[PDB]
DNA sequence: CTGTTACGGCTCCATATGGAGCCGTAACAG
DNA sequence: CTGTTACGGCTCCATATGGAGCCGTAACAG
C-alpha cells in the first residue's frame, strides 16, 4: 500500500529515496527548479504511462510512440496514470463543452425519452449525418476565407504583390504557381501585369475558384528539362481550403486567413430544422444547452412532469443533477454549454477535465496535477478543496503540485524538496505532517507557514504623474461598454472573479492596440472607440512562458547579451592578439572556430535500419563544440569551453573586475537564476527559466521612463521566496521609471500593489462593469467587493 | 467494490443486468457465438479503454484515434483495463523475448556492476549505437535479398519474364520501369530483349545496384504528353529494400523474397566485440542469454560471489531470481532469452505477457483473457491456475473467458449466457457459486459439470487400410532425426508437450510438401529427406480461424453454393418466365437486378468536413440492395429479400420439398450453425464462424475417399457442446472415406480418437523424439508418457 | 564608449496504378 | 443431372521548396 522509489537520478535529482502513502492527499512543494516538477511528471507518470502502454496493442503501442523510460532502479506499487495541466487543446470546431463534459449524450437521452414531439437519440447528435444540419454538415459555423483579405488591393496589379498568401506569391518566376498563373492567363487571353481592376469577373472568378472542371494543357520548364502536359486548375480559394482541411501554428496562420460567421439556415444549432422541434418544458435542445450552468440547473431541478415519466427517467435526471453540481462545484458557473472547446484558457481547461473525471469515476488510478490553485480567485479555493477531497475519498490518490498556503493544511502529507535549485537543490528535506514541517527549521515552507518570514506591507505609496490612459467603448466579449483608466508610471494590478473579462480586456484590447500603433503590428484589435494618451508610450513588452529559442543555438548567455563582451575580452587577450585571431572566431554558429565534424553542435547523427534517430555526443571534438586549435588560447587560466560552462554565482565571482560584464551579470544573478549554466540550451528551458531571462534582459537595457510591460499571472509555478523576488524586482522596475500592469489572483502580489482595478462582481455575462477602482485601502473599505474583503482581512 | 452494468444492448443482447464482484477470480462461459464474448470484449474492455483514453493528452487521444462507445446505459466502478488475446506481434527484429519480459535491462545492470573485464549499463545495449554491432547495426542478422531469387533462370530473356517481383515486371510497355530500364540500355548501349546471360556484368551490377549516384536523362511518353528530365537510377535491390524498410502482407510478401543469415562479424550477438570479452562466471552475456530459462535460473541461483558484491547486487539478484521463477512457474521453461519474439505462437506470446505482467505487478487493473488455457497440455494446468491465482491474491480482479472444466473448480464466481446461440442466446441464465450452477437445471454447463450427459468412449475403433504415410530424415527446427510413420483413413491425433515440435512438424512439412506435390503450391517446404505414400492422396484441405471474405460481396448464402439453386428457383418461377428473365438478375454483384444508387451494398459514403467517412444505410432501396423492380417477383408468398433474411432453421423448415438445397441445409444446421443468417457479410463473421462454413462446404461436397484434412486447435473457443457435436462431425468425415490429422490438446478429443501420436518427452531441445504410438490403450499402457498417464487415468 | 537600426546568413518546420482474392458464366466430361 | 475447369469482371490494399525566428556584423547617432 505504499509507492517506493528507490534509486532515482533524473535531472538533478541525488539519488533520492522517498516513500509516499497511497490512497491520501499527498502534495510535493519546491523552489521553482528545485526538482519536484521533474522528479513527478517525468518520473512517475512517465513510468505509469510506459507500463501501461507496454501492455496494450501494438498497433496502438506504435501509434503512441516509445516512451522514453526514466533513470530509476525500480518502482514497486504503481498504478495507472493520467497528468491534469494548463495545455489548450484547438482541437476541430466539433468538440464542444457539452461532448467534453459528457452530458450532451444524457440530454439527447432525455430528449429522446421525454421530450414530445411539436424520436431517436441518433437524431438529436451533431457528430451523425442522420440528423446533421445539411448546409453547415454539423459545424454551425460557415467559416471561408474572405476574398478581400487575399487582395487587399484590387487596384494594384498581380505582379506588384497583390496575394498576401504562403505558398501563392507570384514575386518568383520559378515557381510553379506563376507558370500556372500565365499559362491561365494566356488561355484566356490575358496578361499577368494588369491591375486587378480592369481583370474582367471571369478571369477573377477562374482564378479564385478553378477551372470548375476544365482541363488545358501547360507548358514546364526546368534548369535543363522542358515538356507539355494537361492537368486542371484547382483554384486558389480551394487549395486553401483543401490545405486547411488536411500542426498548431500553421492551423492559426490559415484560420486568420477565413472569418467565422453564423450559418444562415440552422443560425448555428448544428442540428436539422425538424430536430429542434421537439421541446420540453417550453425549451428545445439549442436553447438549454445555451443557457448557463446555474440557470441549466436551477430549470431541470424545477421541470414538472408526471409520476410515469420520472418514473421512465429516474437514473438520467439523477445522472444529469450529479453532473450539473459537480460542474457547478469544481469552480465553473458561467460556461454556456455550447461553447466551443478551442476558446478557453489553461486553468478553465484543466478545471473541466477534472470536473469530467469526478463525474466519471474511475477507481484506483494516481492522479497527477499541475497547480490547480492558479487561474482561480481566492474565492473558489475552499470550493476546489471540497472537489479533490470528494475526489480522493472514492479511493483514488492524489498528487497535487501546489504553492498555495492554505493547500498545505488540507493535505495529509508534505513531501519538501530542496534545498535551493539546480546543483544545489535535488534533495529531500524534510517530509511528513504539516504540523511537523511547519516546526522543522530546516525547510524555507515551514519557516514561511510559521511567520518567521513574511512579505511586509509597503508605508510608502507613490502617486500618479497626471498622465492617464483612458479606454472608451470598450465592448469586447462580455463587456457591457465600461470605460477605465489606467494611471501610469505606478505599479498596477488588475483583479476580479475568474472569467470576468479581464483577461480579454487586456490582451485582446490593451496589448493588441499598443503593438498596432507603436510597433506596427498587423493583429486585428478587439471592438473600441477610441483611445486616449497613446503619446505617453513608446514601447511594448508582453512576457509569457513561451520559450525564447526554438532552436539549440541559443543560449542564456547569447541571449543576456554579454557572449559579445565575452568574445571581445578573449579576442583582447595577448595571445589572440600574437596568432592575428577575430573576435568572431570565439562563437560556435560562424565557420571557423566552431568543431568542423559536428558543425559547432556537439552530437551527430546515427542513423539505425529499424530505429529512429539518435543523438550521440560527437567524439572528434568530445562535445565541446570547439576545434582543438581555439581552445589552445585561454583567458586567466580557463577557456572559453570552461567559462561557458561554468555557472552564474562563478561568473559573478570571477568576474568582477569588468563592470561592463558585471553589471548584466548582477542582474541576471538577481532576478533568480542562481542555478542554470551560460551554455544550456534554451530548448530545455522550462517556463519559469524562460520568463526570468526575459526579466532580466528586460531590466539589463537602460529605460527612458516610456515603457509599458504587460504581464498575465507571472505567479504560475512559482514558490513564495520566488514572489517575494519577484514583487521586489517588480518595484525596482517600476521605480525605474516604468510602468508596470498585471493580472495576478495571488493575494501577496495584490496587496502590495499600489493601483487596484477591480472587474465584477460576477462571473460570464452577469458582470462587465467596474466594481471599485483607487488604493488599496479604498478598494477594502468598499464592502460588496470579494477582493475588498479579502484585502481587508488579510491587512 | 460492484461493478454493476444496466442496459447492455451490444449484439444480440437482450438489455441484461449483471452485477460482477471485484477483486476476485470471475469466469464467463457460454456456447460458441452466445454473446459472451461480446458482452466482454466490446462492452467492458472498449469503456474502460475509451475512458482512460479520454482523459490522456489530446495528442496520444488522436495518435489511438476514436474509440466507438458502447451501446451501453451506464456502468460504474470501472478501473483501466488491459486485455490478453493470441494475437501475433511480428513487429522488429529489435525486439526479442529478452527485452519483451524486461530481464535484459537487469542482466545489463548486472553485467555492469560485478561483470569483471577480460564497463557501464548504455554499453551492453544493442538498441543504442554505443555498443552496438558495427556491421549489422544491432540486427545479428544479414538479411538481404537473394539475387537469384528474382532472376531464377538468367538464360531466359528480360522480356521473357526474367524478373519475378511485384511493381518491377517489364512486360508492360506502359510502365515506368520499362522506360527507365530501356533508358538505361540505351545509355549502356544493350537491348532489353537480350538474355540476361549475355548482358555484360557491368550492365547486370548497374541494374540491380543502381547508377552508383550517375545522372542520366530519361525522356517519358504519355498519351498526349512528353518532354525530357534528368535524374539518376536508384536501382532495383535498393528500391526493394527502401520499399521493405518503408503492414502484415506486404512485409510478409517482402520477407519472403530476401533470406536471413548470421551475421559474420559478431556471430549474431547484436553486441560490439569488446562488449562480449566481460564475462561473470566464464559465460558472457550472449552464453548467458542463449540458454534455457531452466538452466540459466539454475547457473544464476548456484553463482558464487563474495560478500560486497553480494550486498552490492542484493536487489538486481531477487528480481532477476523473481522474474525467472515467475517465467518458469507461468508454464515456459524451453524458450531462450535470444529468440526473435516474431517467431512464437499465439499461446507463448498470451504467456510471456502474462509472465510479464504479472512480474510488473500493477494494482487496481481490470485483466481481460481469451481463453488462456488453449495451446498448452494438461500438464500445465495446475501451474497456469496457481500463476492465475498468485496474480488475483495481489489486488488485481480476473474475467477470464474459459471453457476447461478444470478452471471452473478454482473460480469464485460463474457468470454463463445462453441458452443457445444468436437470437436465441443472448440471456444470463444462472450465476453464483460452482455449487449453485452445478445444481442448476436450466444451464447446460451445470448438466455437464454434474456428469448428466458426457461423451461416451467408442466400443469399435477401425484399423488403417494398409496405405501408411512414412516420413523420412525429418530435421526441421528442433527435430532429431526422427521417422513417423501415419496411418491412412483413420482419425489421427497428434499430443505432446508445449512446444514439442508437433505444430512445425505438421505445418512447416506436411501440409507444405503435400501442396506442393499435389495443388503445386511455390511454397518451400521443410528440411526432410523424403516422403513414401504420396501417391495415395489427391486433394489436401487446411482449415484455420481466418476470414473467409475480405469484402462484403460474400456471404455464407453465395460461399456453401446454394445461392445458385436459390437463383435457378427464382428464375423457374411462372412470373420470371412471364417476364422473360435470368437467373443471373436475382444477384447483388451484377447489373441489371441490384440497386443502381448504392451498387448493390446498401449503405452509402457520407462524408464530413472535419470526421472520418460515416456509412449510412440507402434510403433509395431502403437497403435491400435490390431494386424495387426485382422485388415484384414473390416465390411462395417470400421475395428474395426475405430469403436472405431468414435464419437457417426457418430455410430448413421452408425449403423441405427441394432435395437438391435441403442437402446442403441439412449439411449448415449440423455442423452448428443454428443461429446465423444467409444474407449475413462474411466481414463480421468470427473465427468459430468461419470453421464452421468451411467444414461444412468441406461436408457438402462429395468425397471419393482420397482426401486428407489438416487442421490446428480446432477447440479453440468452443463450449463443451461445440465438442461434442464437432467430434461426431469429425467421425461422419472420417466415415465418409476420407482421413483427418488433427493436433488437439483437449482430452476428450484425444480419447475418442482411433490413433495417437506423442512428442516429447520435454519441450524445447531436450525432445523432438516420438515416445509412442498406436491405439490408445496402447499409449495408457505407457508408464513414461504425461499423455498416457491422462488417457489412463480418464479411463 | 553605448545604444539603435538595417542587412546577410543560418536552421527548423510546413505542405495514381498494380497485385491478390472472390463471384459469376460458359464449356466439357461422366 | 452433377462435378470440374477455364476465363472475364469486380473490389480492396499497398507504395522537394518556401516561410518564420534568431545570431552575427556593419553603419549611424549621441
Ligand atoms: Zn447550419
Ligand atoms: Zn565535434
Ligand atoms: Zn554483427
Ligand atoms: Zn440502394
Amino acid at each position: 500500500d505504499y509507492i517506493v522509489v528507490k534509486g532515482a537520478r533524473e535531472h538533478n535529482l541525488k539519488n533520492i529515496d522517498v516513500k509516499i502513502p497511497r490512497d491520501k492527499f499527498v502534495v510535493i512543494t519546491g523552489l521553482s527548479g528545485s526538482g519536484k516538477s521533474s522528479l513527478a511528471f517525468d518520473t512517475i507518470y512517465a513510468e505509469g504511462q510506459r507500463r501501461y502502454v507496454e501492455s496494450l496493442s501494438s498497433y496502438a503501442r506504435q501509434f503512441l510512440g516509445q516512451m522514453e523510460k526514466p533513470d530509476v532502479d525500480y518502482i514497486d506499487g504503481l498504478s495507472p496514470a493520467i497528468a491534469i495541466d494548463q495545455k489548450t487543446t484547438s482541437r476541430n470546431p466539433r468538440s464542444t463543452v457539452g461532448t467534453v463534459t459528457e452530458i450532451y449524450d444524457y440530454l439527447r437521452l432525455l430528449f429522446a425519452r421525454i421530450g414530445t414531439p411539436h424520436i431517436t437519440p441518433r437524431m438529436f447528435s451533431f457528430n451523425n449525418p442522420y440528423g446533421a444540419c445539411p448546409e453547415c454538415t454539423g459545424l454551425g459555423s460557415l467559416m471561408r476565407i474572405d476574398p478581400d483579405l487575399v487582395i487587399p488591393d484590387k487596384k494594384l496589379s498581380l505582379a506588384q504583390g497583390a496575394v498576401r498568401a504562403s505558398g501563392w506569391n507570384i514575386a518568383n518566376d520559378e515557381s510553379y504557381a506563376r507558370m500556372y498563373i500565365d499559362a491561365l492567363a494566356k488561355h484566356y487571353n490575358f496578361s499577368v501585369d494588369t491591375p486587378v481592376e480592369e481583370l474582367p469577373p471571369h478571369i477573377l472568378d477562374i482564378i479564385l475558384y478553378g477551372t470548375n472542371g476544365e482541363k488545358i494543357k501547360i507548358e514546364y520548364e526546368r534548369e535543363n528539362e522542358k515538356g507539355t502536359f494537361m492537368a486542371s486548375f484547382p483554384g486558389i480559394i480551394n487549395s486553401m481550403e483543401r490545405r486547411y482541411k488536411e500542426s498548431e501554428v500553421m492551423k492559426q496562420y490559415y484560420e486568420n486567413f477565413m472569418s467565422n460567421i453564423p450559418c444562415p439556415v440552422c443560425k448555428g444549432a448544428r442540428l436539422k430544422k425538424e430536430s429542434l422541434a421537439v421541446t420540453i418544458g417550453g425549451k428545445n435542445i439549442y436553447e438549454v444547452c445555451c443557457l448557463s450552468i446555474g440557470e441549466a440547473k436551477e430549470f431541470f431541478a424545477n421541470l414538472n412532469l408526471t409520476e410515469r415519466q420520472q418514473l421512465i427517467a429516474r437514473q438520467i435526471l439523477k445522472e444529469i443533477n450529479a453532473r450539473l453540481g459537480f460542474l457547478v462545484d469544481v469552480g465553473l458557473d458561467y460556461l454556456t454549454l455550447a461553447r466551443a472547446a478551442g476558446t478557453l484558457s489553461g486553468g478553465e481547461a484543466q478545471r473541466i477535465r477534472l470536473a469530467t473525471q469526478i463525474g466519471s469515476g474511475l477507481m484506483g488510478v494516481i492522479y497527477i496535477l499541475d497547480e490547480p490553485s492558479i487561474g482561480l480567485h481566492q474565492r473558489d479555493n475552499d470550493r476546489l478543496l471540497r472537489s479533490l477531497k470528494k475526489l480522493r475519498d472514492l479511493g483514488n490518490t492524489l498528487l497535487v503540485v501546489e504553492h498555495d498556503e492554505d493547500t498545505m493544511y488540507a493535505s495529509d502529507y508534505i513531501i519538501d524538496l530542496g534545498p535551493g535549485a539546480g546543483s544545489h537543490g535535488g534533495q529531500i528535506v524534510a517530509e511528513g505532517t504539516v504540523e511537523e514541517i511547519k516546526q522543522n527549521p530546516n525547510s524555507v515552507t515551514g519557516e514561511y507557514l510559521s511567520g518567521r518570514k513574511k512579505i511586509e506591507v509597503p508605508k510608502e505609496r507613490r502617486k500618479p504623474n497626471g498622465k492617464w490612459l483612458e479606454i472608451i467603448g470598450a465592448r469586447e466579449n462580455n463587456l457591457k461598454n465600461i470605460n477605465v483608466r489606467i494611471p501610469l508610471g505606478v505599479f498596477t494590478c488588475i483583479t476580479g472573479v475568474s472569467g470576468s473579462g479581464k483577461s480579454s480586456l487586456i490582451n485582446e484590447i490593451l496589448y493588441k492596440r499598443l503593438a498596432a500603433e507603436l510597433n506596427r503590428a498587423s493583429v486585428k484589435p478587439g471592438e473600441h472607440d477610441l483611445i486616449k494618451g497613446i503619446e505617453y508610450l513608446d514601447k511594448v513588452i508582453d512576457i509569457d512562458q513561451s520559450p525564447i529559442g526554438r532552436t539549440p543555438r541559443s543560449n542564456p548567455a547569447t541571449y543576456t547579451g554579454v557572449f559579445d563582451f565575452i568574445r571581445e575580452i578573449f579576442a583582447n587577450t595577448t595571445e589572440a592578439k600574437t596568432r592575428g585571431y577575430k573576435a568572431g572566431r570565439f562563437s560556435f554558429n560562424v565557420k571557423g572556430g566552431r568543431c568542423e565534424a559536428c558543425a559547432g553542435d556537439g552530437i551527430n547523427k546515427i542513423e539505425m535500419h529499424f530505429l529512429p534517430d539518435i543523438y550521440v555526443p560527437c567524439e572528434v571534438c568530445k562535445g565541446k563544440r570547439y576545434n582543438r586549435e581555439t581552445l589552445e588560447v585561454r583567458y586567466k587560466g580557463k577557456n572559453i569551453a570552461e567559462v561557458l560552462d561554468m555557472t552564474v554565482e562563478e561568473a559573478l565571482e570571477f568576474f568582477k573586475n569588468i563592470p561592463r560584464i558585471h553589471k548584466k551579470i548582477e542582474t541576471l544573478y538577481d532576478v533568480g537564476l542562481g542555478y542554470i549554466k551560460l551554455g544550456q540550451s534554451s530548448t530545455t528551458l522550462s517556463g519559469g527559466e524562460a520568463q526570468r531571462v526575459k526579466l532580466a534582459t528586460e531590466l539589463s537595457r537602460k529605460s527612458t521612463g516610456k515603457t509599458m510591460y504587460i504581464l498575465d499571472e507571472p505567479t504560475t509555478g512559482l514558490h513564495m521566496a520566488d514572489v517575494h523576488r519577484l514583487v521586489g524586482i517588480l518595484h525596482r522596475l517600476v521605480e525605474a521609471g516604468n510602468s508596470v500592469v498585471v493580472i495576478e489572483h495571488n493575494l501577496d502580489v495584490i496587496k502590495t500593489a499600489d493601483y487596484i482595478i477591480d472587474l465584477g462582481p460576477e462571473g460570464g455575462s452577469g458582470g462587465g462593469l467596474v466594481v471599485a477602482e483607487g488604493t488599496p485601502e479604498e478598494v477594502a473599505k468598499v464592502e460588496n467587493s470579494y477582493t475588498g474583503q479579502f484585502l481587508k482581512k488579510v491587512l
